[PDB]
């Protein structure tokens, strides 16, 4: 695709889960074409939090097919990512898509890829799209020599505007939900 | 090179002359090292505006080289770019250069290249740099069918300022010279 | 070439100036043959830090060449770094190096380039190397939300460790100047 | 994909069989995401040691198959091992995968690939992904000229130490399984 | 060129210094032109020991500029590798080749490169050419983990005879030299 | 170079002598720069046409070499001509030029190249640049099939507009030269 | 494929329509198989002329479509036109033909493509193949300033006549087709 | 393929009917595996001759079903050929090869390809294969200029002669068919 | 595929047919995994001997295809080949493989491609795999020059041994087959 | 460059000698600039005939250098051909040219080449440029098989009239020389 | 270059010298020019023998600066070689040469590249040019297994004559010479 991952950043800390987002939709090599999309979400009546930084037909076929697997299997974050995973990398259109997607909820946070991968992070950070390298350099930082003076909300947002910052694909448009 | 050139653009306007820049310094694909640089510069009295894009040590080169031609041909701003234009162009490494030179006068505006190019415009507008067509859009709409109510400043201003909203490689830190 | 270079930060805080860098060897895609290379020096009686990333030979001509700049306008960094740039910029040879140099003495911040370009940064932080930009990342969020409990050491070396820890040509085997 | 394999090495050794690999995820060039995955099981009640370098929903899929061909071929390993190559290489979709196989029970050693490859080795070594050449090397070394002093487990650990040690792609994060 | 670098493995271990090296001379992809090629030299009245697996042209312009060097700054053996990249770096025509240079004297082990770089390493070891990282990997597994019950010589020529079995450039004709 | 070539034309009929030209100044695949530039000229008293596409720095040096030869060779189009293709493409700077030139006289019609070509038409026509075959086909036509109610100008003239209208690189802002 | 298309020129002039086109039969970058093709016809009871360079199977099963799609829509060519593109577009193999379909009866031209496109010209005038272009500036050329002492057919031959004589892959034996 | 065409040339020359073969057989590059292939056979009750240069599992294929065309057909070259060519174009697997088929009765000669084309040449003659060019200017040659002293076999002979002495492709072990 | 083929040579000499094949499995550019793999088997009962130098899920799939056919056509081994060729040039997956196949009986010898190939040799011999080239040029010089001194199992042996001495994709652990 | 050889073809022929060539001047794929060039010339008062299909200021350099060799050794044409080649290949700007030179006098016949090639043929024919091995092809064939019915001159225009039919870069505008 | 090397074998057996190779000049892909060319000589009064498949320009270069070398270090062949080779490999033109030189007296046989390379075998043969590697496999099987019953000349000659019948490239007209 010519268009342009935006990025995403999500973080548990102290009890805490979010997951914050810029909005810039880059066509091409340069051309911005808005500013705000809105690619985290919440899903499974805001138990969890859902990034995925393609584009919305795909983004709304995944969170539709990871809703149903939720269901199937009574909440279980990691059963549900690593069938949905299954489905993914077997469907023939939506495997080769370069766009990851994370998951998350209260007790945990999953990366899953249409290669059918599923990590789960070491230090409750993950971090994807254009920009995803930078925050997530930057939130490990924040978290490890900040953690005690700032909260999850705190952190995914200073990590996306340290991001915004420093990628020209990355803006300052942030969006943020948390799990209470 | 890996760094990108900043946007510049020139207007000359209802007897007025104006040359705005942003500031943006991008290292390869997306990384950002600068915000607020100055590539945009009054030469050779405060008579001529000029604006190049590309690195300091090559706008000290141009720069000291288009004072010796203008110091040789009378202040003649046509003359003195066509003989920095013959001499850029059989130079074994200048030549290369990608990035190009807007010199303006009271009278007349000029873009330089290293392939030995002498550009005036038909309208009195040039830009260059990374986002230098979509400032030459905005510019040379405004100037066409707002122009009765934009000073040449204004343009030169609002220009940039739409470069920087929709070229991932032009940023908000707009610095502006004008000529009187 | 195919050796990597090495990863340096830079940080002025709070009057503190310091310089961290990795130690990290890698030849081609993945072989590592040292772990704790010293790419940070002190140069001009331990007044101004200077870290480059090339191999040895490139360091010792631009240092000692940077010393002749040095001395040659009396300690003044920023007329050095523009002299050594037109210098670099010129010579057939060192002209193509990737790598770049940072020089700091306690009032200033720089980045030169074998294109010829100085660049200060706005925020008083610079990076370079394999694992630069994360290290970049990692500092100017630390700088921003943890300044009023960190020094200048202490992010330098916080910076070091985000991006050692991310990037796979960036090791944990860090070296660490100041000035007082 | 842009996810990189994990090392995995595996050694028959004096009647003892053995079995490790690392934990490094990474994607792209250079991003490590995770430190510890688990790429080595026990599959068929303890009685063979599997190792896949790659992504969960394929190693789930491969580790699924095997089993089958293994309870149908009552504990075979090779003839489970040729009818795994079949079906995986007449497969549309998992044919292509470049992360192979390692099987092992206490009897012998075998790598199955994509391409339908089943090769048993002449040494009792095995090793594969990102850093598997540096393991087959390291292992292989001590095997023949430092056997007497070392085990088979001694000697997995080790040759995926050494692995670490002077590949990019491979970690300090060592799980080692063995047939007790 | 289309002429395949032997290989060339060293190390210091218990006071003692070997360097060895394979014979294989591979012309295009896959071609063995020579089987018993002697890239292993001693230089300065058999004090030093210069491996150099580039041709025969190359190896002795280096190998006099390096006995020169020695000559004039007296034995030592840093400085004159140092100077040796000094000139190679610089030098039209030796600049490019791929090839390095692996000096050792009772002291201390050098890597010399046409780029530039002077690397000691950290741990005694270095291994150059085709089938220099499967001898590293071999070398350093051996020297860690079987060090006390081998010698210098011993791991020299062990770590060839590992390189000839696994990498198809590197053969078993293995030249093996000491210093007391 | 990333500017294109304007499109010249030049036809002689029944004793006279005209050139027509474009004036797009196109930068990059699709910017429009300038609609005007002027691409033909007169040299040596009025008494030759000469087109150049190219750059002005390059056209010049051009202009002036080929009026030194004319008067070197008492005003003899053809050995002037010879003598610059000559002089142009032993030019280490202006050889590798890919613009054309034509000139002209009373008597014959020329193009001359930087690799050192000189050709007469057969049928008094010769075009170049971006547009220069379709005006080619457009003028043979014109001057074939409707040469008896049509001048040397008017098919100047029309075999540019029909250039311009299928051209993208073409335009209408038609300049025209003739000899008396 | 090898062989290139032939040249096929249509044009509506005075209440007349004519089709030319060429015989040459290219394979590969020069070498003429045939001189003499017939790439012209008659459809529909000699009411419509129908020119496709392609191969004859392709040709065939083009001119049968359109045949069916004209009676199923009574000798309507551009809802006929409409529907063959849309068929054409859908088709697997058809649909990457690089050789275009000009249809004609006494009212309307059309142009009609494998991708799909449906292109009524605005002057009356299509052409398509290896000459094509040369062809369509030669007959646009004779309409505009020789429409008055020409007719349909004699430009048709003309513009063929002129693509002949500019274009290696365009010969002299020309087809003409016309309604009366 | 890695595997070239031999050569086939055929003619049509005073009543006689002539087609004759090389047995070249090469492998990538430059590797000779068969001298002595035959490539040229009669069908249909030796009234045609038909030559495909290309393997013996499509050689076959496209002749019995060239040979199903003429027995449904009643003999009519013209009309198997394009139904065949229809078939061969619209087949999954045999449309994609480069090899073209020669077929010829006592009243015509066509080529026949993959990508749908017939053709019958206007002077006699066809010639397919690695060096079908070379006996393709020679048997045309012959023909021509010494068509009254030569028989139809005679040149199919000759033209292969030439084609084997100057194309690396084609040997000199000839078979050749005519028909009475 | 990164496993390169081994070699396999094949023979009729003086009414004995012989083939023999090395062991080398390397993977990527150099890495050796194994040195005792077979490739050569005796099929049909003692019958035909058959080489396939790929992986043991197509050998299968082949080696059982063509059991398949010598059934369907009572052993006529030329027949059976062609039948073989045909269904491998069709299946979509097997007709891209780079290995070929050699089958031999008492009575002939032939090689089998997947792109349709069927070829018996002119002078008793087939040669494939990675150093089949070298292995062929070997046999051929001892069968003409030194064949009335060795055997058919001699010249297999001879040649493999050849072969393995100049290409580094072949060994020295040879396996020889023979028919009575 | 992007203009095209003509195609030139020179016999020595029953104590005659001749040389053809045609007069196409093609520009880029396919656009025809003149179809009437003279590259077959009279050198030596008409004791020598040269060919030379490039462009006029190479053409006339060569001519001279040649003429210049021919004096200094009396005549000798392979002396002067020589030393032409060893100064050809030896200037930095001409030695690049794809266009070759060919001489003959009444006793032999010469190519050479700015590689330094001087070749004599077996058959007393050569034959260059684009359309060259056409013509090569065409003549020997008339050589060989009808050579007692035409004269050098007859076969020399014979054979680029062969060559003008069937390549697309090669006109039928001939002009012929000989030795009278 | 579009010209390929002639084919070069070198041989010492039983206390003779022989050096053969073919005569085959061939342009670009497939055209042969000559077929008896003479690329093998000797030198230094019937003492040496040299061969070298490139054009006769570089030949002589070769061949004097050879001489030249001989003399300076007294006959002394390994020497000559290796000082051609230092100044063959520093040359800006020979220095790209494909063409490798092999040269022999009565004891020593080498092969020289202009990248340096100075290669004496370890079993007397080299092989150089367009089928060297058939050559040299050809002649490495005869002298070790038929060894006892062949001289040097009738190796050089059945191995000339091997490759002549495998290569494309190599043809059937040998020279031979050798040193008693
Ligand atoms: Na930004
Ligand atoms: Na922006
Ligand atoms: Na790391
Ligand atoms: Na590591
Ligand atoms: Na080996
Ligand atoms: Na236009
Ligand atoms: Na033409
Ligand atoms: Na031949
Ligand atoms: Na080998
Ligand atoms: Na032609
Ligand atoms: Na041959």
């Amino acid at each position: 695709s010519s268009f342009h991952a935006t990025t995403i950043f999500a973080v548990q800390h102290k009890g805490r889960s979010a997951m914050s987002g810029d909005g810039q939709v880059t066509f091409g090599q340069a051309v911005v074409m808005k500013h705000t999309a809105r690619k985290v979400r919440k899903l499974f009546n805001g138990k969890v939090l859902a990034g995925f930084a393609g584009s919305v037909a795909d983004a709304f076929t995944l969170f539709e097919k990871f809703e149903a697997k939720l269901e199937e299997y009574n909440g279980n974050l990691k059963r549900a990512a690593v069938e949905l995973a299954k489905e993914w990398r077997s469907d023939k259109v939506l495997r080769k898509l370069e766009a990851m997607l994370i998951v998350m909820n209260q007790d945990t946070l999953l990366l899953v890829s249409g290669t059918g991968e599923v990590i789960e992070p070491d230090d409750g950070i993950l971090a994807i799209g254009s920009g995803g390298n930078y925050a997530l350099a930057a939130g490990r930082a924040l978290k490890k020599h900040a953690g005690e003076s700032m909260s999850a909300s705190e952190i995914a947002r200073a990590a996306l505007e340290t991001a915004g910052e420093i990628c020209v694909y990355t803006n300052d448009q942030i969006i943020l939900e948390e799990l209470e």
